[PDB]
């Protein structure tokens, strides 16, 4: 799974980087973004409390679980997709030996 | 989403619960289906686009859904696992899973 990149002052993968002050602007700003855009990911779908009811009930409800996962899952796909993008992104601005620490660190995650 | 469950001992969920040994054994029954039935689960592009400094946007979504797809599979199991784990409870120990799960979400 991608990682949830921490502000890039908390990133390890960041903060692992030899980065230039005009470098460190540009990524904030792509963290900034990103938050922006993960932000405004819609999480109607999700009903607060419907598997532990399930589980309090005593009674399995095969339709209600699979309703609620589907829908943890459709988020987490749409907040991945810029987690993913954020750090293609971000790579853009880095030198050849930066990019390929990167890399070496998120195929590790 | 969904606690990815360790066995009884470790799991913080039921780790105050002061279950019986034939609690536990139960229980580790279930956590070993658990894992069997996940590991039966049908299991790139993301690293890809990093080293060609290519975008693929539908490759990127393609593998998302593919682990999505997997996840949900797998946290039903897990959600079954604490399910079926709470029948072997007491009344007040369920109560307090129930309880644990709720502020995990
Ligand atoms: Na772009």
């Amino acid at each position: 799974a991608v990682p949830n990149p921490p502000l890039p002052a908390q990133d390890p993968i960041v903060q692992h980087l030899k980065l230039t002050n005009d470098q460190i602007t540009r990524i904030k700003k792509l963290h900034q973004q990103l938050e922006t855009d993960v932000s405004q990911i819609s999480m109607k779908g999700i009903k607060d409390g419907a598997l532990i009811e399930v589980i309090k009930s005593g009674k399995w409800d095969d339709a209600a679980v699979k309703q609620q996962l589907a829908a943890f899952s459709n988020i987490e796909q749409q907040a991945r997709y810029y987690r993913v993008k954020y750090y293609f992104d971000l790579s853009k601005v880095l030198t050849p030996e930066q990019r390929q620490q990167v890399q070496q660190d998120l195929a590790q995650a």
